[PDB]
């Protein structure tokens, strides 16, 4: 859980593909 956030929830394993949560989407 990213209870440790930073698990790798703070990247979601992707950064959401790279932060694209907003670098893109």
């Amino acid at each position: 859980a990213g209870k440790e956030t930073i698990r790798q929830y703070l990247k979601n394993e992707i950064k959401k593909k790279g932060r694209k949560a907003v670098i893109a989407w």
